[PDB]
C-alpha cells in the first residue's frame, strides 16, 4: 500500500522540430511534424498540436511539447507547445 503519482500527470516530453514530415492541418488551425528525440535521433514521434501555432515555430526550431501518447494512437497529442527560438 503506496501512495502513487497524480491521475491526471500530463506527459512533458523534449526534443527538435524536422523540416521532413511537418505537415500543418488542411483548412483547419494546427500542425503535425515529427519530433526527433535528441537522445535517440532516429527515434521520431509524431506530435500533433491543434490551435494557434506561433511564428517562432520553425523546423530546427528545439521545443517542448505536452499532451499524452494514446496506447492505440501513432500521434502525441500535444495540448499544449512551447518554442525557444524567435524568428532568427
Amino acid at each position: 500500500m503506496a501512495t502513487p503519482q497524480d491521475k491526471l500527470h500530463t506527459v512533458r516530453l523534449f526534443g527538435t522540430v524536422a523540416a521532413d514530415g511537418l505537415t500543418m492541418l488542411d483548412g483547419a488551425p494546427g500542425v503535425r511534424f515529427r519530433l526527433e528525440d535528441k537522445d535517440n535521433t532516429s527515434k521520431t514521434v509524431w506530435v500533433l498540436y491543434k490551435g494557434a501555432v506561433p511564428d517562432t515555430f520553425k523546423p530546427g526550431v528545439e521545443v517542448i511539447i505536452e499532451g499524452g501518447l494514446a496506447p492505440g494512437e501513432d500521434t502525441f497529442k500535444a495540448r499544449t507547445l512551447m518554442t525557444k527560438c524567435p524568428l532568427e
